[PDB]
């Protein structure tokens, strides 16, 4: 199916191959917590106000 | 879109406002013990009667 290991007349046949994909983790950008607010300045300002 | 800090020709964004309501409690309120008596003069009276 393939050629061999240190020769270019003998065959030897190739079993497939094997992955080993990272880690990538969420269940934080899982859950809907984070809703986007997408805006147009590079900075962006809030109100603060409070009464008793 | 407003006026951005420092400089009053660049722009900047107001998201929005945060506010901070006082927390008020209403459990007697919401039992519904006080029965509603209205009462037209500015005094009302009592009769007390009892034996042994």
């Amino acid at each position: 199916l393939t050629n061999s290991e240190k020769s270019r007349f003998f065959l030897a046949d190739l079993t497939g191959e094997v992955q080993s994909i990272p880690n990538t983790y969420g269940y934080i950008s899982g859950l809907g917590l984070f809703r986007s607010a997408p805006q147009t300045q590079t900075t962006f300002l809030m109100d603060l106000t409070d009464w008793d």
